[PDB]
């Protein structure tokens, strides 16, 4: 059975769609029509489960392997992409991009080593922008670019200051390219989540879940929906006329 | 659809971006109170196109600026929503009404200044502090600014300036609404087309057209679309927010 | 000094930050024009204080926000300048004056909100405009703001708006004065001593003091420096900009 | 002869002080008083001609050569400005740090190769970085940090989206580091030139002194030394109160 929605007719890649953040946009997207590609680096069993979890839904999704930071990862990524959709729909097109896959290594400034920097730009941002440069070959006009940033670029944080400068760079692939992509109606945004429980471990020390749940003005850390919600408005129709846009979801954690 | 049950105050409905908004807030399920100053035949075909595609809407008079103005919205406001739900709960307010007067700067009379403060910075914060006595958990406040507040453009200091004071109600009152849940967010569009003469002269059209990336002026559908998913549950998470709606006017 | 042969004008200049401001001008060269409201035996006292360290300045009476206000203060200014240098040339304008009122929004009235604006932003505004007129080329203009427009606060949102409003000033005069090389900026600082009785109050001082990353609230002098600096040759390529001179206190 | 100013006493490091910005800010700085180590990656020749004209005018100086973006670049820095500093001062104390060294490779954006990404994030960013790391062991209170943007973090530029993407990465820096640092009353803040004439023959080309000229709401391109005046204010006491900020130098090319 097929569930039909805004989105019906497009086909989206998620990265790092196996877990958090980036399952919640691919259910939110699938759940809308969307044919979703479910990206992931380990975590297959997870990943499977999500694309499942849209087929029994009513909607339609694969998962594709893609280890991102290493030579050749761009490649990898869309050979596994391109055949899938093709498969699927018998062409290549791209119609949504969703750059969510990231890493975070908390530490003190003075710990950081320059492999330490090095990981975090390769996947943070330079993977980024070769997966943008990429998608660009294969995205019809009226596409779609969503980066997923962090509040941390507006707040300060010593113990995460690579991290922070990993998504600042991030932040200029929406200005630079909303412009370079205006007439051919690709809308290129930075969407910016606050706290938002992954489900992850260090979530659940309790000498984190508190703190954190006091950085949004509404008391609570993020359930991953209350992101995916914003995403998927972006992706469609209705946020036409937003491009090279800073999205502020963090629940009011910008707020000085 | 996802506003079934809610209810709704778009300022400057009568015409231009609050008629678009009155129109796509009805389609999706909220009783529209469409407000106007001197425009009743407008805002009754505003009413009426949104009562005829299924939904419910009613118009309220208020010529804002003036004393007595929040005082009069109130009353016919309240005493509509209580004929029509059997409450006075105003779930959605948007603050949409404004005035624009172009001109060099050195020109600007004290009275310009006034007109202008007093319509697009003044109402707007008296409409909200009236609204938290009606306002329930989960309701939302959405002002509309203007890329103005971050092009510079000598011709509309004074309008930049109050529209600058509307931003700042976003900022304070989120953190003040937060345990209430009520989400407080500045949407600035570019250029729009508002129905007015204005933008049919080929000339005016295309010098406003090239300020976008996109090239055209937008459609007051384009920024509605923006405002009804803030005033959604889709937008819980946005809150203080200065949401860009210019289609690409911001890029430097 | 380096502003030997300049003149300034220096808003609110009897007290606090204004005092800072405006002896750190005199002492570097201005004939400085020091204003007040009520504070006659205070504007004297650094009119003085000025002189005393070899300058030049004299005080000059304007109660603002009330009819006829700007007219009052340039009658006094050009006066002033004229007698002591043979012209009505103005270099530097510092608009530094202004009120703050603290309290729930729920309970600002009207006038409240009719007198923050009076103040805060519409004088600045048509003291900016009367000063184009005798402002000659590479002059300054430079607008006292507040961290308060960046840092949410339901207490202030009134003083915010105000604020939001006058930072406004600089982006859009800057465009208009560029081809004159009159730069126009935004000074924000964060909680400064102002001399006033509340920074002695030890709770109140360190809630403030907790504010900006040094754990202190500012001298006045902190920010004279950096007003100081704005006015000087070594900021020509700032214009338009926001200076942030809180301490950190805008960090998030 | 030595003459003084309000910098008398202190120390600096400028990198890339050979020509441009940087020899501006060295000359500026050794003018006001500190001592100031003149980097240079391959001009020794010019190098040598700013630490010459700082101390013909009766300061003091002398030249680093530090190639950076290669493995062991902060090492091969360090070692050699603290040899001068010792030499001169008798201590490695560090007082102003400038990180103006920078490289800038123009291109569509469908051309931007990994390597080319690379470079650009390894110079940008990653050495400034690694450069204010190792400074903090030898800065004392009351310093000063202070690094060389752009403008083109604020405005879209497609054939620059790489550059802006590192650049935007190092004004993270600023951020994170002045919270850090608060209590050790160090300032450390970012300062975005607009169009500035460096000499280099690419500002020569008639095609592009138009254009940049129209970038400025004054309708020029800056001098080095109107950017150089705003450093050496930055580097004073009299901008104690400024850190973790945003200094637009630009001469209104931000006006949007
Ligand atoms: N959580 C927050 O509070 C928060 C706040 C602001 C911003 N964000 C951002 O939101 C995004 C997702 O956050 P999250 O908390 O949901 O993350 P998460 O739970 O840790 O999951 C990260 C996702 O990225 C994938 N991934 C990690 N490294 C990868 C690599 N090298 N190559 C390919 N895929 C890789 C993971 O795949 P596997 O399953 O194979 O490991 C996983 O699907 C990130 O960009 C993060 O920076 C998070
Ligand atoms: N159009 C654009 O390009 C553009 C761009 C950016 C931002 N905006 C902003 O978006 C908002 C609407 O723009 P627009 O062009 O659609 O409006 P436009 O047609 O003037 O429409 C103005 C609306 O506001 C009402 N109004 C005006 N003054 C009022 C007053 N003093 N008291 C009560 N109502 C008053 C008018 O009522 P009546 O019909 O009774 O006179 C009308 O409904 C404004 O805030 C404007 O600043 C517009
Ligand atoms: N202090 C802070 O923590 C702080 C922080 C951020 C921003 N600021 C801003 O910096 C500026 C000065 O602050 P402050 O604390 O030093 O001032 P504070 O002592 O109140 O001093 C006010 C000054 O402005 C004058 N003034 C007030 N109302 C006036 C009016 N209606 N007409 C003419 N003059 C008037 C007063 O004149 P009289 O002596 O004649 O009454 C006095 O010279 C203000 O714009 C304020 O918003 C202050
Ligand atoms: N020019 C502009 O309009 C403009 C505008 C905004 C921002 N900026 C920024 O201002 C800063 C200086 O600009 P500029 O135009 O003066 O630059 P410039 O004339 O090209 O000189 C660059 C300086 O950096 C040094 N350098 C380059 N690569 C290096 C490396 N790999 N390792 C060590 N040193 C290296 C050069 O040393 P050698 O002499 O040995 O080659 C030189 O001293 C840069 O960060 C640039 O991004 C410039
Ligand atoms: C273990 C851990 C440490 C952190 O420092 C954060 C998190 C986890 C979650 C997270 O990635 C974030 C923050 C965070 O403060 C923080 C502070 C201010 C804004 C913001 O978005 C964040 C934020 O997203
Ligand atoms: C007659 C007239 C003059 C204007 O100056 C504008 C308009 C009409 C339409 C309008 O309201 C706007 C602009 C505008 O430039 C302009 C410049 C930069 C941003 C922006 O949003 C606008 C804008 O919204
Ligand atoms: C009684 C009183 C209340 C205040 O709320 C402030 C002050 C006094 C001093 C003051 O003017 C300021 C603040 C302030 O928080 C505050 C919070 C965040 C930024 C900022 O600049 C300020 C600030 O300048
Ligand atoms: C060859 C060349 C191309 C450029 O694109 C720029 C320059 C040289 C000089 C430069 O680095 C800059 C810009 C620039 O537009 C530009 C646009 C807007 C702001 C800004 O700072 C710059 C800017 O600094």
């Amino acid at each position: 059975h097929h569930r039909s929605g805004n989105l019906t007719g497009k086909t989206a890649l998620v990265t790092g769609a196996s877990r958090g953040i980036g399952r919640a946009i691919a259910e939110k997207l699938g759940y809308a029509g969307a044919l979703v590609a479910v990206h992931y680096a380990t975590g297959a069993d997870a990943a499977a489960e999500v694309a499942e979890s849209i087929e029994k839904d009513g909607g339609r999704a694969f998962t594709v392997k893609a280890e991102l930071g290493v030579p050749g990862d761009v490649d990898v990524l869309f050979e596994g992409l391109e055949r899938g959709l093709k498969e699927r729909t018998g062409a290549t097109d791209l119609d949504i991009l969703v750059n969510n896959a990231g890493v975070m290594a908390m530490g003190a400034p003075e710990e950081v080593t320059p492999e330490m920097f090095d990981r975090m730009m390769a996947v943070n941002a330079k993977a980024p922008f070769f997966i943008v440069q990429r998608a660009l070959s294969v995205m019809p006009d009226g596409g779609r670019i969503i980066n997923v940033s962090s509040g941390l670029t507006r707040v300060a944080s010593p113990d995460q200051v690579t991290y922070g400068m990993s998504k600042g760079a991030l932040e200029q692939i929406a200005l630079h390219f909303s412009r370079h992509l205006g007439s051919r109606r690709i809308t290129v945004n930075s969407v910016a989540p606050g706290s938002t429980d992954n489900g992850s471990a260090l979530f659940q020390i309790p000498e984190v879940r508190e703190t954190l749940s006091q950085l949004s003005t509404f008391g609570e850390v993020a359930e991953p929906a209350a992101i995916a919600d914003v995403v998927a408005f972006l992706a469609s129709e209705d946020a036409r006329w937003i491009t090279g846009a800073f999205i502020d979801a963090s629940g009011g954690t910008l707020l000085g």
